[PDB]
C-alpha cells in the first residue's frame, strides 16, 4: 500500500526525460531505468496506509487542492548522489516549484495527526534510476554536463494524481487509489 501523489507529466515533460535516457543508455555503465509511465513528480509520499486512512488522505487534497492555484513551472536541471564523482543514484530537478514546495509541506502537516512523517524540508526531484556497476568513467560526467541544462520542458499542475506502489516477488506493482481531475471526463478523444 505504498500510496503516493504525484503530478501529471504531459508528453511535453514524458517524452522529454525519455529523449535523455535514450542518449545515455546502459552501454558501459548498468542503471536501470524507470517506465515511462512512471515519471510522475512525487508530490507527497504516504507509504503505507489503511483502507480507513486512505479516504483520509484524499479528504485533505480535495481542500489543499482547492486553496492553491495552477502555476506554470519548467522541468531542467539533474542531480546526482551522494555526488558527481561517485554516482549512485540519478535523480532530475524541477525548477522554481515553489507552490508544489508549499503545497508538499501542507499536505504532509497535517498528515502528521493521522500518523504520518513529517518532512521539513521538500525536494522535487525525480529518480530516473539507480546506477549498479560501470566502467567507463568520463561518460557519466561527459553526459552529466550535457544534461546538466538540456531543458526537458514546462507545465501546470491543474489536477493530482495518487498512484499505488507495491513490490512483490513476481514483480513491482502499481495501482491508482486517487484521480482529481479538474476537467469534466473524456475531455479528448484518444
Amino acid at each position: 500500500m505504498r500510496a503516493f501523489i504525484a503530478i501529471d507529466v504531459s508528453e511535453s515533460v514524458r517524452d522529454a526525460l525519455v529523449r535523455a535516457q535514450d542518449y545515455i543508455g546502459s552501454k558501459e555503465a548498468k542503471i536501470k531505468f524507470v517506465e515511462r509511465e512512471n515519471f510522475h513528480i512525487t508530490l507527497k509520499f504516504l507509504g503505507e496506509i489503511t483502507e480507513e486512512q486512505a479516504e483520509e488522505i484524499k479528504k485533505i487534497l480535495e481542500k489543499i487542492a482547492k486553496k492553491y492555484k495552477k502555476h506554470e513551472v519548467n522541468v531542467r536541471g539533474i542531480g546526482v548522489f551522494p555526488n558527481p564523482n561517485y554516482v549512485r543514484v540519478i535523480w532530475a530537478g524541477v525548477e522554481n516549484d515553489e507552490i508544489i514546495k508549499k503545497i508538499a509541506k501542507e499536505i504532509d502537516d497535517e498528515l502528521a495527526k493521522l500518523g504520518f512523517k513529517k518532512e521539513g524540508n521538500f525536494v522535487a526531484h525525480i529518480t530516473l534510476g539507480r546506477v549498479k556497476f560501470v566502467k567507463d568513467k568520463l561518460g557519466l560526467a561527459m553526459k552529466l554536463k550535457e544534461l546538466a541544462n538540456e531543458d526537458f520542458g514546462s507545465f501546470i499542475v491543474e489536477a493530482i494524481e495518487l498512484k499505488k506502489s507495491t513490490l512483490t516477488p513476481k514483480g513491482p506493482i502499481y495501482e491508482t487509489l486517487a484521480r482529481f481531475e479538474l476537467s469534466e471526463h473524456h475531455h479528448h478523444h484518444h
